[PDB]
C-alpha cells in the first residue's frame, strides 16, 4: 500500500468513524482510493447531482434556468436560509441551484428534485452520464438521516469522484452549463472548515459539503492547484453513534494528506 493509503488508514483509526476517499489526478489520470467502493451516505453532497440534472434539462429547454418557481409554505424543510425569504414569492431555477449549492438550502433542493420528477429523476440523470452507483431515494429533510448500512441516498467515493470529474472537467454538461456549475461550486459558502482547510490557500477550489446525523461529514471538491493539472477529491465520513458530532477537521486532514503526498 502507498504512504498515502497508510496515512488515510491512520487518520480513520484516530477518527472514531469510517472514512472514504477518492482522488483523481487529471495529470496522468491516476486514482487513489480508500474504501473507494464502499457505500456512504451522501447528505448535502447530492445537491451537486440535482443542480447538474437541472442544468442538463436547460440545454434543451431554453430559458429554463430563468423560470420562476413558487415557494409555498408546505415546501419549507430543515434548513431554508434562502427560500425562507421567498415564501409566497418565487425563485428561479438558477436561484434555486445557487441556493442549494452555495448555502445548502434544503428547500431549494426539494424544488430541484421536484423539477426533475422526484428522486428517481436525479438518479436517472446519474445513469445518463454513466454513474451506475449513485442513488437518490428520498427528499429533504430525510436526506440528512444517515442510518448505518442503509443503501438509500448513498454512493461510493470512486463513483462520486468520476461523476464530479465528468461534470466539471469533462463533457457531461454543455459548455455554458459546465462553467455555471463550476462557478457555483467555487462560490460555496459552507466549505471553509472542510477540504479547503487542508489545502494551500493559493489553490482554487469548488466544493460541496454535506453533513447529517451519525456525525456524517462530507465534502466533494474540484481543485485547481498551481503548477499541476486539476484534481478531483471526495471525502466521506460517518460515525457509529447517531448523535456523533460533525468532523470537518477529519476531512481537512484527509485533504492535507492528499495535498502533500501525491
Amino acid at each position: 500500500t502507498s504512504a498515502v493509503q497508510q496515512k488515510l488508514a491512520a487518520l480513520e483509526k484516530s477518527s472514531g468513524g469510517r472514512l472514504g476517499v477518492a482522488l483523481i489526478d487529471t495529470a496522468d489520470n491516476t486514482q487513489v482510493l480508500y474504501r473507494g467502493d464502499e457505500r456512504f451516505p451522501m447528505c448535502s453532497t447530492s445537491k451537486v447531482m440535482a443542480a447538474a440534472a437541472v442544468l442538463k434539462q436547460s440545454e434543451t429547454q431554453k430559458q429554463l434556468l430563468n423560470q420562476p418557481v413558487e415557494i409555498k409554505p408546505a415546501d419549507l424543510v430543515n434548513y431554508n436560509p434562502i427560500a425562507e425569504k421567498h415564501v409566497n414569492g418565487t425563485m428561479t431555477l438558477a436561484e434555486l441551484s445557487a441556493a442549494a449549492l452555495q448555502y445548502s438550502d434544503a428547500t431549494a433542493m426539494n424544488k430541484l428534485i421536484a423539477q426533475l420528477g422526484g428522486p428517481g429523476g436525479v438518479t436517472a440523470f446519474a445513469r445518463a452520464i454513466g454513474d451506475e452507483t449513485f442513488r437518490l431515494d428520498r427528499t429533504e429533510p430525510t436526506l440528512n438521516t444517515a442510518i448505518p448500512g442503509d443503501p438509500r441516498d448513498t454512493t461510493t467515493p470512486r463513483a462520486m469522484a468520476q461523476t464530479l470529474r465528468q461534470l466539471t472537467l469533462g463533457h457531461a454538461l454543455g459548455e455554458t452549463q459546465r462553467a455555471q456549475l463550476v462557478t457555483w461550486l467555487k462560490g460555496n459558502t459552507t466549505g471553509a472548515a472542510s477540504i479547503r482547510a487542508g489545502l494551500p490557500t493559493s489553490w482554487t477550489v469548488g466544493d460541496k459539503t454535506g453533513s447529517g446525523d451519525y456525525g456524517t461529514t462530507n465534502d466533494i471538491a474540484v481543485i485547481w492547484p498551481q503548477g499541476r493539472a486539476p484534481l478531483v477529491l471526495v471525502t466521506y465520513f460517518t460515525q457509529p453513534q447517531q448523535n456523533a458530532e460533525s468532523r470537518r477537521d477529519v476531512l481537512a486532514s484527509a485533504a492535507r494528506i492528499i495535498a502533500e503526498g501525491l
